């Protein structure tokens, strides 16, 4: 383990997760950054192949355990349904700098999408804060003449009461599902991205948008205001599972909705 990892777990246990996230963001300021115009680049990951003209491009999340591996199950379920690729969030792996802004990361991701796709159409997808990253990327691509055919936002909470109320539960569950180790590179990246997405605001694009919502909350709620939402026009479906299990244990349900929506 590490001091940062142990501290993060303790922040969950003691109900001080927001404080710990702000500390990680502060620490991240002392790492190397890229601004989008300094030559940094990255590649997409090929996850699966499938028929049709539209590739499903999945953006990695911003959790300390996030990465292209987050979409292995969804990709598995989409094999032979549609091509699938994954976009990394730079800075969660050794030797990668952190973006200095949402614009910087969106620019280098859009470079890689355009490089890889050419004029082959695609949709962009993401989960949780990864959905915000997906939408920022979609916006950048639209602003560059390469609009996606649409955006799939899986359990997005835009700038969040339920997420705030569940921060401790979220943190404990991340450790239960730590299939990729939360090293200090990952924890400081979590800080940086958490601050970037928290300060960012989505712009209206007119893009077809599919909100994929968890079927149930991670804790009791008095009304239905625990659900993911999105401020711009979008279609909505619900799948079995909670914030976490929806896109892993129940990724097949998400695959079927994506299949229908692409139809
Ligand atoms: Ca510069």
């Amino acid at each position: 383990s590490s001091a940062l990892r142990d501290g993060y777990r303790q922040a969950g246990v003691s109900g001080r997760v927001r404080s710990y996230l702000d500390l990680l963001a502060g620490l991240s300021d002392f790492r190397e950054h890229f601004d989008g115009s300094d030559g940094f680049s990255l590649d997409l990951v090929d996850m699966a192949d499938g028929p049709g003209e539209v590739t499903v491009i999945c953006c990695a999340g911003t959790a300390a355990i996030s990465g292209p591996h987050e979409f292995t199950r969804l990709a598995g379920a989409l094999r032979g349904i549609a091509p699938v690729r994954a976009v990394p969030q730079p800075g969660y792996e050794e030797g990668e700098p952190l973006p200095s802004s949402m614009a910087a990361v969106a620019a280098v991701q859009a470079d890689a999408v355009i490089r890889t796709q050419g004029d082959k159409p695609f949709v962009v997808a993401g989960h949780s804060a990864g959905a915000l990253m997906a939408y920022a990327l979609a916006t950048e691509l639209l602003d560059r003449g390469h609009p996606p055919r649409g955006v799939v936002l899986i359990d997005v909470y835009p700038p969040q009461d339920a997420m705030n109320a569940w921060l401790e539960e979220l943190t404990a569950t991340l450790f239960d599902r730590e299939t990729v180790r939360m090293d200090d590179t990952r924890l400081t990246a979590l800080g940086a991205y958490d601050r970037l997405t928290g300060q960012w605001r989505p712009r209206e694009t007119g893009l077809p948008t599919l909100l994929v919502s968890a079927g149930e909350p991670m804790g009791p709620w008095p009304d239905d205001s625990w659900k993911p939402t999105w401020p711009f026009e979008h279609d909505t479906v619900a799948v079995p599972g909670d914030h976490f299990t929806m896109v892993q244990e129940h990724a097949d349900a998400i695959a079927r909705h994506i299949d229908a929506w692409l139809g």
